[PDB]
């Protein structure tokens, strides 16, 4: 990981460019993000990857660092993924499942 600022994380997995792409999260994604102090309607990817770490983190969904799974089932995130855990590590598949919650400005 990068943190270009200090409320972005980037990745080397991910074109530089793409996550920079500006986002209009639905309504459970933009609940996700405002519980973690988000204050805006439009969001760059890398922004929206901070929030949802901080989301992650503060909801205790990732507690055994080195196992690297993220275990969402009875969580709010589960449900907006559609799935009851995923890989820190796969970083395109994080993408998309992100993706299918918003519209791209
Ligand atoms: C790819 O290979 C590895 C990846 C990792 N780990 C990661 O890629 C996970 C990552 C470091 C980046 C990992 C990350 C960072 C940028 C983009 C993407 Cl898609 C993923 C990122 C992350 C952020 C949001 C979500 Cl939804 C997620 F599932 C994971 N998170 C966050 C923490 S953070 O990077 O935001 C930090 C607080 C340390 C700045 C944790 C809470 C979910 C990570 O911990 C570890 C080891 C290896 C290895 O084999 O050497």
């Amino acid at each position: 990981m990068s943190v270009p600022t200090d409320g972005a994380v980037t990745t080397s997995q991910i074109p530089a460019s793409e996550q920079e792409t500006l986002v209009r999260p639905k309504p459970l994604l933009l609940k996700l993000l405002k519980s973690v102090g988000a204050q805006k309607d439009t969001y760059t990817m890398k922004e929206v990857l901070f929030y949802l770490g901080q989301y992650i983190m503060t909801k205790r969904l990732y507690d055994e660092k080195q196992q690297h799974i993220v275990y969402c089932s009875n969580d709010l995130l589960g449900d907006l993924f559609g799935v009851p855990s995923f890989s820190v590590k796969e970083h395109r598949k994080i993408y998309t499942m992100i993706y299918r919650n918003l519209v791209v400005v």
